[PDB]
């Protein structure tokens, strides 16, 4: 049995994140989205859940402390995340090698879909709160809350 | 059922490659090493086989044409390869997105072990043929053939 | 009066190139595509011409020697090209600074459209000639010739 | 009619910035320097104005909110900025593609002059306030204020 | 007579730092570790001293202000530091060229040992304080204090 | 006693190379320029010699095989080279770590002078042979031979 943990702050979750969730869900038996700010923990969870109803083998859970302890305790087998740029890679390479060193846990990376390469939660927030239309970059459950939260 | 294809020229296979094979073999049901020069096809195959006897769910096969056609025809589910540097990533990102575009096939990357980050088949060859000791960087089945081939 | 030269081998021209042509044509009075292999010079020209009929202020011309001499002789005012990655940038930065040094000619770069970030003429060719469908990445005038050329 | 907006914090403006202003002013009908800390808004403006008296088609203006809204409202046609490194490019590539997505506004980049590649406002400030001579990196109107401000 | 200054915050010093100290000590007559937070200045000094007893030509000293003023005042001849990634290089390249500009002081870089490429003081701290075993990445004098400090 | 070897093809030597020679010569007792095409070996040597008459502790020598064997045999203590970009660094990092692995020989890097960051022997040649004035980028002994060689 295999299991991928996808860790992050998801504040908020983007269509880029969901694309990675979908791609991890097709290769692993279970996916756990581990949520480690604009939105509360509770809202971040609902946003992820409402955006992933089409993924029966995925669940969302709050995480505390080292991602590797989360992986080992819950019997998962790998960490999975997306990479957009060579700069993403150098940063994530450090964390992955450190995680391999301390716990023997492997990290698998997948390349962003080209259409979401420029998306970050932080940029989407900064733009959305200034009137920019980032609706095509985020799941509708997130768009709802941004519209409300900003009215 | 899941399956990872690890494609490359493997001329020759290195301990870095084997590390990736091992890590793919722990997450996927089968691994196929697809061999796409210093050594003949036949020798490259034996070198890979002799270096992976400890991996029962791995097999070696010659590949022709697009890696994605190999993946789809044989019912495999993903391409897996290692990345050493941000420059590896930018090059492999192009191929991965192109492969996703033409065939819907996903590529999962894993970070090199730190001790092999500077290893390439080409550099190992150029150095070995000049008297440099690269034996700690390559499997013993490869070292044997380099010693012979160079006597 | 302003003029941008867009230099390259265009073997063949891609939808990524055309996107840059369009964006240069909106800021400059004239655009000259300077064509500096799979296709003949004559075919490369027709492919560019047939792909740019919607750009009245753009023309195609064969180029020989330094791009800066082409710019100065024909009274153009800048070189314009696209960038996909940080690695594109470092290479093109060298040429741009050298061109500024020898001739005082400035180069303006524009970021690729995200959907074409992984496109190169060379990769498109290698894939197309192996049966891969790259038709969505190239103008129809190019697709025609690839289909013919490969039948 | 064409117009380039050059946005930034300009705290303070450097000779690198001025070089880009000059190069934008030669290709566009108007340039607007949009000023979006060590110096007040008022001082930043004077410093830019006093450093650009030789550019009749350039004006300085305070900016609020999205740069793209500034461009569209004032009938400008492009954003123009400098790039020093591949790392500058990856960061600015994200903003440029986001700006293209939300507003259709294009960004043109120009490579730094080699002599200013290591210049940043932040590094110049940190060094100047410690006695280092950064006078050759900044316009005299800025040097005046640094000398005063630091006496 | 030659002298290398190795500047940094060393909070705490790592085995990666010590490797660089050793390599600088073999090429220069003297090495000065200049200490410019988790640990006090006093503790940082002891940790460096206790970790370098095997280097008779190395001494540790607190630094204030520009590293170049430290180098010139004490008659040293160069700054020496390690680089892990291309991103380290671009950042350190800026500081090195600025230091050359203001004071004529040269900086020599050495590549990290592969086994420490993923090590940073900040990552080691964050992990150690969460129960992760980073003991193989740090000198025993540092490990002692982390164990104490965290009991 | 210390000694730096500066290895390369020097076809031809540039002002960027000479800047590095000068900076190595100020920190090491001897510098050996090891010459490992447009110009003959004999001419490359004369060009380097004529360009370095102001460096009494520098000599030029032809090199064969591994640079590390050259260093060890002649009792030198380090390899020294310049770096222009993060991409230079990633490539040279591989060679440096391989050289450390096989022979224990360390490599020290120095950052290019900003004014020569875009200079390469290959680009200078391609441009010079097309009429471009690269004379300010190369030593006069090289300029002489390019003028002759191209008349
Ligand atoms: O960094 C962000 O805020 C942010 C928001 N969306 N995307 C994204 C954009 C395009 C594609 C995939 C995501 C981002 O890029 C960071 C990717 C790093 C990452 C960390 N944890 C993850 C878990 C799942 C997937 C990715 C990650
Ligand atoms: O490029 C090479 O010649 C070469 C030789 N060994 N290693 C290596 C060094 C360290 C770690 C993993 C490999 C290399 O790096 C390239 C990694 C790209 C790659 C392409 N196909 C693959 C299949 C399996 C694993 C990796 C790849
Ligand atoms: O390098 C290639 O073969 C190739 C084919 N298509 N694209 C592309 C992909 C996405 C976006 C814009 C182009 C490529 O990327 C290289 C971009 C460098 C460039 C040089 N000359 C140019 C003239 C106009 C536009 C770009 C360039
Ligand atoms: O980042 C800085 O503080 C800073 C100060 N000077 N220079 C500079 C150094 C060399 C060359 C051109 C500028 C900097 O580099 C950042 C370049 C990004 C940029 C953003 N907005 C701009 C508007 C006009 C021009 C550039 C920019
Ligand atoms: O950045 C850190 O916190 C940190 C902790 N250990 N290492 C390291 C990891 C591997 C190898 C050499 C160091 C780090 O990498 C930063 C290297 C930059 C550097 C600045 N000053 C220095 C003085 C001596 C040596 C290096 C530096
Ligand atoms: O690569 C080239 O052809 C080339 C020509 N000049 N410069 C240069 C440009 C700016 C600054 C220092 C050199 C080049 O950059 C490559 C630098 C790599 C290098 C290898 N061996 C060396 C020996 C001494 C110094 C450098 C090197």
């Amino acid at each position: 049995m295999t299991g991928a943990v996808c860790p992050g702050s998801f504040d908020p979750v983007t269509l880029g994140h969901v694309d990675i969730f979908e791609r991890a869900a097709a290769q692993f038996d279970e996916v756990v989205v581990a949520i480690l700010g604009m939105f509360d923990l509770d809202e971040r969870i609902a946003m992820v859940k409402e955006s992933t109803t089409h993924l029966p083998n995925l669940r969302v859970q709050v995480g505390h402390g080292l991602v590797v302890d989360f992986v080992r305790s819950c019997g998962m087998t790998a960490i999975v995340k997306g990479l957009r740029t060579g700069t993403d890679f150098e940063y994530e390479l450090q964390m992955a090698q450190m995680n391999k060193h301390i716990a023997g846990v492997d990290t698998f990376f997948v390349a962003t879909a080209p259409r979401y390469s420029f998306v970050s939660s932080s940029l989407a927030k900064e733009v959305a709160m200034l009137g920019g239309d980032v609706s095509e970059l985020l799941p509708e459950p997130v768009n709802r809350r941004l519209r409300d939260r900003l009215n």
